[PDB]
């Protein structure tokens, strides 16, 4: 069958919930943008940044532990021969509760984060203030100050030597009080993954748009993943969606499978085309219906945990800001041609 | 009887004003929000913040706190089994001495009242400066810097896990020194709600639209639920609003029950309403009239402890601005649907 | 006899005036205001603040004492019975040698003031800097932290469980220098007051109408008492303050008693009503006499220590200003009924 | 044969890869570059800096580790007579987490990497604060000052005496907050090679020519080399442009050499005449074609990794300004005449 | 012969590389400069500060050393009877990481400089923190605050009595953040050489002149001594550059003997006349045409370790701008009468 395993009907409702949860569908711009990272991640060739933009629910929290568990499993046979090794650590940003975003936590927290393999690995970190415990924890006091927690990462990372290190909700470097600190928090990172080659992959939203074109440098050894949403402009990605739609209905564990694609435009109205927020609407929508023991759902049931015009509209303000920075049109190459003299 | 029981009578005072404080009272508006607000919390599908807004003088602490007990009774069988299990934290905001939120002060108290359970579970939080003692209460000294105190209760978070975390009276968050810092404020919440896992839930009045709508991923991770009051134009809420008058006139612990829905429209011009207003002003004349002993309830009573006219106007004032905010039209609709091109 | 035993006249000037200083006569103002606040206080009913607004020269302070000694006495049997209980405290605010308020010495005094129980009650205070000491005093470090003073006072307030909170010359705390300031200044207060769940009663003078009403949260959790003093347009309030005067007169330790209802507009004139004015002007007065161990008093003995015209007329501007604002009249009434549509 | 050993098309992907990326080209601008370094390094003849100006994609970094290589080599059979003496040292600046540059990171990094020799050389450094382990790696305390840290450093440099020191990545040493402290910083440098008598090379981008000419005592002990890009307005660059991707794409471990030289536009419009740049480009193009095992290169292949036209469209912007800096005119020779009275 | 010695042509290029480096050359103003300072050296007469202002290039630091070990030659036979006697001590001004000049590190260098004679000298300095050690060198731990090593730095220069205390760029003293600040580190050198009675001599850049007259007390105190360039409009001084020239071409070890006095104007131009800057030009040129094997110097190979227009034209502009505060007019002496009314 195309749909939800018929088997789960006579199951209580909990088992339903959980595997409408677990269950995670493919759409072409995610296999796109899995691809396009995963071939960035294999051979960086001297990129240390990838900035992976992207709206509220284009899905950039499953790929990133798509990509991980990927990654895991890939350098599961050579971690069998090599230790000392792990194939990707994951950290997400802290929203300061100062002003300024702080990189002591950061530094302690992307220790922490690294280091939690196997009791076995010993590496004696740098830095007196820093230690292993009784329970495999490491112990970082207050004793030590931001350099010389930048310098004990600098070398657990170059021992361990991970293929990426990812950084979700990455907007929270932004937190600064100066403007020129927004450039000196971007060339800090880029000293931190020089000094190591670590490959350093940012997950945010538009807002990380600030960091798109900074000095020369960090431009040349960044590159731009663009998770772009479903337009509705474009009938192509209209019938995607609708494919989207048409599959979740097919997946959703009710006894009588409702109708979702003749609603489309409301689904879209309230998604902006994210799958994200249309995966967990339908959750919302789907426990209701479980809750009410009701066979099947209705648009009512859709308009009591949809989202709020307020809420959409603010959403397409910010998606339509971060599509129209980072459009690029054949009159762009014109004039840098133009200004190579190549025209 | 649908009324007070009678047996009070020979029973002195004091137990009457008892029973009258104990006393709830159920209206549409409270069932609504209190379903609605079960819903959401049963499960929050990506979801971080509801931020539940209404008049001061209505029924949200009530309400919060009737979702704590019936979520503990429910989580009881559970709690009862499983150790190491606290279901609701539910904690109130701090109005800060200085012009700015104290962070620390916010962290310490959530360490405070979120362990509180049998000393048998021991947990040895992160950063040395947080322990137990001899008395099981939990130490926090001021050598501990507040990012530390944030790492100790993402773990305790993180841990025993809540079904929902309340924040009561949120509006307090808004005591900022700079104007772009509420979102950095509301950032740094979401931050905390991210990595724990843990539903916050935000209780404020009409204060809090200030953190209504900050940025589209705020927006997304956000659900609003408006605890409207008994308006007079619509005449169902006038309808509503003498039924709960009729069911508080029958539970008055007096010799005579007072006739009290005949003087409605000067119990809705002094408390516009909210329920919990009229509640306080019912509680007023009822230990008046308990006091002299007098068999029943008058106007005079009444106008003696009445809200002045220059503080009712003033609410009204608040009260008609942040209805206006969140008052969605089917207009509102049309300008999203133009937006999209779904026109 | 209605007046003083004559038995004093063998007694000494200083007993004389003694016996004048510890009386206390009563008007109507004075005992109406005093059973409204006593109802006020029997029971708050989620009321956190109680605004007692009066001029300089009404008896504010002796009605604060008045209303402490009738709970104290009120308390004594349950007292005998419970231990670690107090009735009433009360404190006044500090005028600031800087600019802003400083709340570490409000808090300090309020918890130097609240825990002056018998030595047995120990309850071992939060914060290492809060203990006893060898004479029982509560010792406060100077590096205790404000937050830190605030959570032993509300522990202290919370177990304690005193029956109202006083605060004399509340008008102290309007030293802010941000607008708003004046507004988180009386939240912090409320947050005080909500998070012990203890009335706060502010006694303070006509610059507390700045404290009147300041958004719909503390526009309803408030309830205003106006101290007002004796006009001269109401034939009731020229009666009443004759009665008072004549009773003055009969109360005067002094052999021949003279005639004092005749001067009623030069005493009117120099003190506007203000009993306390009054009192101790012809505590003055009488002290004078004694001094010269006179038989009598004269007009020009009143006139050698009457309040000069200059600043006379200084509280009248106050005084109208603060009475023309706290005026309650229909039209107020009829406007609330048009906005809300109860006309 | 001119081109990749055709053995390598039996070899697996990785061999081929690392055949690639092993490969360094040489090309007339890195060739003059290269001598121009070495003369200047040869013999400093009173001079203590050199300021290596280069675009992101010059060639900075693999031209150190060449010069590092052949400095080694050159001194390797004296190394064998003589001990105590490194032949370079090779560090790069770390750009710093605060605003402002940190010298005492900068000076104990330094110690660090030219302290790393046999165990048998011990000097036993000034301050008590710096000491060998048990692993041979230099352990510095946080107790340490600065001036300390310098002195140390100073004695160190005099006895090890290296030819050069490099400090890569010299464009973080601009992070300061003060406008006029750019000088006292390269003031610092200069003061601490004076002491030293060592040569100093700063490799940086464009930005560097922020420390070009800022003082004339420092003008006098600098050299300025820069390593142009290639540029299209000269025929001359351009040839040498298409002759060195004639090279690159005559040695790509492919079945079928593809054609470059047809769309040099096209490299150059992504690369900017840039070395390095185009060198990672066609490694990503490689490592893309060799997953699908592809015998060749397609365009749409070029454009998959391809940098962005924003990228390259900056990059030229700060390149533009940056040759402008750094153009030297007849007219400029002129007005030096003149100036001098030399005309 | 006037030229270089004519076996050396046999001899390896190191040896005449080492020749003419170390061969120095005599020029009228070095002579008469050097002739002046050692006058003033001989006595100082009240004077306690020698202000040796000149460009970067003529012959500073070499005219001190050529001082310093006259003065040692001349001391031998004093020094032979009378020991504990250092000549001659000269230290290096230090440029600071900080805003702020270190006085710590100025004193302890100055300490450690003059104190490396022979062991046998045990002076038992002042203060506890000050003492030899087992390998001779004296230490100074970080605890010994500031002004007492510079106390123990008294005794020792007042028990050896040096002849003049050396100070190389001394325009370092001027980095500091507050503007009086300039007259505070003077004030605090003049203490210094004053109960210490020895001449400080103080030689830096144009700069210098920012301590030149700025009190009346250390403008009396002190004598300024020019080490004036070769100019352009007197005959003389271009005279005495053509002589310089052409002494260098006879002393340069090559086959053939270059004709440098064609292009005098050119070499003047990149070097303004600085005879230092000009030896370092033939240093570098000598080494390449010694690498090329080339008997002679061509003019392109001057033009390949010149120095860029860029940077000449900065030595000018800060050149011409101290000159015309350095020069002294008969106009200057006019007013200078008028004013003291001497005319
Ligand atoms: N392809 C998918 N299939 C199933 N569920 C998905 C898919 N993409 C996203 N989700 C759902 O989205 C949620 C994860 O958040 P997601 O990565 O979509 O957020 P985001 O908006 O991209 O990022 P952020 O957390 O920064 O706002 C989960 O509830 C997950 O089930
Ligand atoms: N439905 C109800 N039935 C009975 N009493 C109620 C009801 N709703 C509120 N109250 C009364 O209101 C008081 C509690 O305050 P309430 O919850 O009304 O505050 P709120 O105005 O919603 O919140 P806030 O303090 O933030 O302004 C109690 O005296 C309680 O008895
Ligand atoms: N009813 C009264 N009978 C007798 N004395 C009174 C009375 N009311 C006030 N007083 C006298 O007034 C003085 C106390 O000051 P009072 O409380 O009247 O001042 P206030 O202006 O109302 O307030 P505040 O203390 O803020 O200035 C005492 O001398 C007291 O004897
Ligand atoms: N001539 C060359 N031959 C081979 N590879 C080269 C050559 N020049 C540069 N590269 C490549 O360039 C990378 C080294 O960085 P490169 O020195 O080009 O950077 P840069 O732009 O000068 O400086 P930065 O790192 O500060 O941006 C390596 O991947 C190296 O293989
Ligand atoms: N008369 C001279 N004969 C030979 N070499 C000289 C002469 N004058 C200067 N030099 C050379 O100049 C260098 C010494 O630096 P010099 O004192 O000339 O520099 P400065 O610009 O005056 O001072 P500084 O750089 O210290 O501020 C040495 O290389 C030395 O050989
Ligand atoms: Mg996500
Ligand atoms: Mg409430
Ligand atoms: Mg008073
Ligand atoms: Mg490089
Ligand atoms: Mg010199």
């Amino acid at each position: 069958s195309t749909g939800f395993p018929l088997e789960l009907l006579t199951r209580p409702a909990t088992e339903r919930l959980a595997y409408f949860e677990n269950y995670t569908v493919a759409h072409p711009r995610l296999k796109e943008v899995y691809e396009i990272l995963m071939r960035t991640i294999a051979e960086p060739a001297g990129a240390s940044f990838i900035f992976v933009y992207g709206a509220s629910g284009v899905g950039k929290t499953t790929l990133r532990l798509r990509v991980e568990q990927k990654l895991t499993e890939l350098a599961l046979p050579k971690l069998e021969s090599d230790r000392a090794r792990v194939p990707v650590v994951g950290i997400e940003a802290i929203a300061p509760e100062s002003r300024y975003f702080n990189w002591k936590e950061y530094y302690t927290r992307a220790l922490i984060t690294l280091e939690e393999p196997l009791i076995d690995h010993k590496f004696d970190y740098g830095v007196r203030g820093i230690s292993r415990d009784n329970f495999g924890k490491i112990n970082v006091e207050s004793k030590v100050v931001a350099p010389a927690l930048r310098r004990a990462l600098e070398n657990a990372l170059i021992h361990r030597h991970p293929d990426v290190f990812f950084v979700d909700e990455a907007q929270h470097f932004g937190k600064v009080a100066s403007g020129y600190k927004l450039q000196d928090q971007l060339d800090c990172l880029k000293s931190l993954a020089n000094m190591t080659g670590i490959l350093h992959c940012l997950l945010g939203t538009y807002e990380l748009l600030t960091f798109r074109n900074l000095s020369g440098q960090l431009s040349r050894r960044s590159v731009d993943i663009h998770f772009r949403r479903y337009c509705a402009d474009s009938p192509e990605d209209v019938q995607a969606f609708k494919s989207v739609l048409l599959t979740f209905q097919q997946h959703l564990p009710l006894a009588e499978t409702p109708n979702l694609v003749d609603h489309w435009e409301y689904f879209y109205e309230r998604t902006l085309g994210c799958i994200g927020t249309l995966k967990d609407w339908l959750k919302r929508v789907l426990s209701d219906a479980l809750d009410r023991e009701a066979t099947t759902i209705t648009l009512k049931d859709l308009q009591k945990r949809a989202l709020s015009v307020a809420q959409c509209q603010k959403m397409f303000k910010e998606i339509q800001e971060g599509e129209r920075q980072l459009s690029e049109t054949e009159a762009d190459v014109q004039n840098l041609r133009s200004a190579l003299g190549l025209g």
